[PDB]
C-alpha cells in the first residue's frame, strides 16, 4: 500500500517571523497515524494545539493564519508546502511564538532539515482527497479551481503591472504525481515591494522581512545582490503557497489546482467550498503503490 509518513527524528530550527520579526524556536516531532499536522504554541501555559485544517484558518490577509480563540499560528503556508511536497501525513510542529520562522523565504531549508532527519513509513494506508467534480471560486478578478486529474498537478498565473515580470505574464504548470516538488518549487522564495514596505511595517506586517528571506522588488529591479533562483521564481512561489494552503484539507490531493491571481484568502474559500460539496470529492487509499497515480521519494 502507499503508507502514511512521519518524521524519523525530531528537527529543531531557530528563525524569525516574516511579519512579526519575533525570534521563534521550531521543533517538528513524529506523530501517530492519522494525527495530521498539528501546530503547538509551547510558549503558552497550558500549551495550545491547532490542527492544520481549513476550519482553523482565521486571517488570510498577508499569510495563512491558524486560530484558536485569541491564540494564532501565523504564516504556516511554506512549512505546510514542505510537509505536503514530501508526503508527511503526521507531525507535531511546536513554536515558541505566534509565527513560523520564514528561513530564506522558501521551503528549501525545511525540506533540507526534514530530509536530513529522514521519514518513517507507518503501518496505515495514506489517505488522499480525490477531486470528483470541478469546484471553482471567484472574488471578481481572481479564480481558484479544483479539476479531476489522475495525479497531482498545479497551474498558476499571476499578472502584476510591474516591469520586473519580464514584460511576459509569468504562468507555470507542474505535475507532482512523481517527485518534481523539491527540484521545481521547493526553493522559490516569497517576494514583496519597496513601494509597500513602510505602510505594511505601520500595520506591524513584514517586520522580519529582508533580502535574506525575500525577493525585494524596487520600481524596476529585484534588489537582491544574487537575483533569482529561477526565471519564474515568482509564479513558482505562488505554486509553493497553493500546495501548503491546499494541505489544510488534511490529506494529499488527487486532482488539479488552477490559480488565477489567487492568494491565501481565495485558496481557503476554495477548500471550504470543496469540503461543503461532498459529491465533489471522496477519500481514497491505495493497497498497491504500483497502480496509484501518485508516487513518493524513497523514505
Ligand atoms: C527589505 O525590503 C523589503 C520590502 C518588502 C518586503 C516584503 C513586503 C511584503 C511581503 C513580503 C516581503 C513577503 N510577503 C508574503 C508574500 C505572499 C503573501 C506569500 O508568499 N505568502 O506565502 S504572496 C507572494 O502570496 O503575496 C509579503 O506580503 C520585505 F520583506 C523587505
Ligand atoms: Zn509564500
Amino acid at each position: 500500500m502507499i503508507k502514511q509518513r512521519t518524521l524519523k527524528n525530531i528537527i529543531r530550527a531557530t528563525g524569525v517571523g516574516l511579519h512579526s520579526g519575533e525570534k521563534v524556536y521550531l521543533t517538528l516531532k513524529p506523530a501517530p497515524v492519522d494525527t495530521g499536522i498539528v501546530f503547538s504554541r509551547t510558549d503558552l501555559d497550558p500549551v495550545v494545539e491547532i490542527p492544520a485544517r481549513a476550519e482553523n484558518v482565521g486571517e488570510t490577509t498577508m499569510s495563512t493564519t491558524l486560530v484558536k480563540g485569541d491564540v494564532k499560528v501565523d504564516t504556516v503556508e511554506h512549512l505546510l508546502s514542505a510537509m505536503a511536497g514530501l508526503g508527511i501525513d503526521n507531525a507535531y510542529v511546536e513554536l515558541s511564538a505566534s509565527e513560523v520562522p520564514i528561513m530564506d523565504g522558501s521551503a528549501g531549508p525545511f525540506v533540507f532539515l526534514i530530509q536530513s532527519a529522514g521519514l518513517q513509513e507507518q503501518e496505515a494506508a495514506k489517505k488522499f482527497i480525490r477531486i470528483k467534480r470541478e469546484v471553482s471560486v471567484e472574488e471578481g478578478d481572481k479564480r481558484a479551481v479544483f479539476v479531476p486529474f489522475d495525479g497531482f498537478k498545479v497551474s498558476f498565473e499571476i499578472d502584476f503591472d510591474h516591469p520586473v515580470f519580464r514584460g511576459r505574464t509569468q504562468q507555470a504548470s507542474v505535475d507532482f504525481s512523481s517527485t518534481s516538488f523539491v527540484k521545481e518549487v521547493s526553493r522559490a522564495r516569497t517576494f514583496g515591494f519597496m513601494r509597500d514596505i513602510e505602510y505594511l511595517r505601520s500595520q506591524n506586517l513584514a517586520l522580519g522581512g529582508s533580502v535574506e528571506n525575500a525577493i525585494v522588488v524596487d520600481e524596476n529591479r529585484v534588489l537582491n545582490e544574487d537575483g533569482l533562483r529561477y526565471e519564474d521564481e515568482f509564479v513558482k512561489h505562488k505554486i509553493l503557497d497553493a500546495i501548503g494552503d491546499l494541505y489544510l484539507l488534511g490529506n494529499s490531493l488527487i486532482g488539479e489546482f488552477r490559480g488565477f491571481k489567487s492568494g491565501h484568502a481565495l485558496n481557503n474559500q476554495l477548500l471550504r467550498t470543496l469540503i461543503a460539496d461532498k459529491d465533489a470529492w471522496e477519500v481514497v487509499t491505495f493497497e498497491d503503490a504500483r497502480t496509484a497515480p501518485i508516487s513518493y521519494m524513497r523514505p
